[PDB]
């Protein structure tokens, strides 16, 4: 995917903004006096997610989230996040 | 094809191709190379949807940019927040983050 | 958000709207005018994958182009046959059908 | 997606030509002195198909497959095939 135009927000746009707003506060304690949708871009995203445990050495492992998008014979992978300190029989659990 | 992430699957070639491919990045973190960094195991997870990045007014000229995705099936209407960033202004470009 | 049909879901507005889209190309085909076209009921189905088009030798001058479907995720290794052609030539492009 | 440019045929593009082969023997009865894959090229696909069914006057009904492609803002379709004479209770099918 490639972003589209600068399109301008709309009702649905703004619905989903309140909803980010309430979550915002809530989790991440962030407050604002407004909470105005204005535009967007959309981006199609088609893709494998893999999360992978390595071992790194001794009892050391770390966990990896790694994006491959489509098509199949792809190879470029984009790493999106990973977990430090992990051990040998930890669970792979999304993240 | 679920969106569900698979069972826990044994590493392949192909997933010690991708471990190999991300390390340097991952070791510029730690500030030291690892001296192995070898694929066990891994669950994939199919992802298709929409990414919608948002341009938010907040009062004044303070905005806040988000990333929000849409999975398919198009009749699909929950999206899920992945990210935001604070601290922008009128005409800062939606650009991907 | 698996890749199986969803359940029977009774239609709604944009349910008429596909089919309203779609209307005047299939009532080229029965060469008449449906006096109702009324969308009733669906299912859904997610697609996500690599289509490929591939050009087959079948001896002298004569191919034939597939097209065949691989679903994601990437580490799925089974295709499925989508459509053929047969009388193609050798300088003739991998044109989608 | 956009289709990628011609690539050259591998063992794997071989091994899914002499499958196809098979299949093509098989259901559609057709056979060829030789049946070797030389090039291709790939198209990403991400979107719905919707299975519809449309009632068209009286007893008759027919049953659309459309194909609408992300985005989701994107609207424009895709008729991919349908059935005639389907019946009210009919049960959608793949097809």
């Amino acid at each position: 995917g490639a972003p589209s135009a600068t399109q301008p927000a709309t009702a649905e746009t703004q619905h989903i903004a309140d909803q980010v707003r309430s979550q915002l506060e809530e989790k991440y304690n962030k407050k604002f006096p407004v909470f105005k949708a204005v535009s967007f871009k959309s981006q199609v995203v088609a893709g494998t997610n893999y999360f992978i445990k390595v071992h790194v050495g001794d009892e050391d492992f770390v966990h990896l989230r790694v994006f491959q998008s489509l098509p199949h014979e792809n190879k470029s992978l984009t790493l999106s996040n990973y977990q430090t300190n992990k051990a040998k029989h930890d669970e792979l659990t999304y993240f």
